[PDB]
């Protein structure tokens, strides 16, 4: 729990963690819809809606409008993905 | 905004980070073998092969052992898993 912490930020120091706002094309549909590990390599941290932190979020519930994703992977798909929306 | 996930689960009384590492039970299994998020709601963050991170690992190579899984989860999904290896 104290390894397991700092482990998390050396992991965040090598690689890097983004925010990204869901567009009207995203909304409406879930994390699995778009199925986003299978055609980015990209890994969906958490989920902030509105004043909320949605923790490993459940990949069939429904992504709203302003949903601002927690992404991990490397810069070239994670950049894919944030043009592709 | 790394730490912004970090900062929810020090707060955070039922969320937590926790490593696991592979048991020769977990080892040859890959993580779409054992269904990982789908069964538990549990997400991999990374994998800690050696001292190097593996991130959004990719879910059908078998998990070696030694591996440590970075997890993160509900406390009780978390511990459900575990107590099931
Ligand atoms: N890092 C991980 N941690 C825990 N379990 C893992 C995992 N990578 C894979 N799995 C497990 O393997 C199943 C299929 O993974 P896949 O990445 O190919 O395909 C995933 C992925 O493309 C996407 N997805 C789901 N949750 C995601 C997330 N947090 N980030 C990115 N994509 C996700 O929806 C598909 C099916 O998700 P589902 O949860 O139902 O089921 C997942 C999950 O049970």
């Amino acid at each position: 729990a104290s390894a397991s912490v700092l482990d998390y930020l050396e992991l965040a120091d090598e690689h890097s963690i983004v925010e990204l706002k869901a567009t009207e094309k995203m909304a409406g549909q879930s994390i699995i819809d778009l199925d986003i590990r299978a055609q980015y390599g990209i890994n969906i941290i958490a989920i902030k809606r509105g004043k909320e932190f949605i923790i490993s979020p459940n990949p069939n519930i429904n992504l709203e409008i302003g949903d601002i994703l927690i992404m991990i992977g490397h810069d070239n798909d994670l950049n894919r993905f944030e043009k592709n929306i």
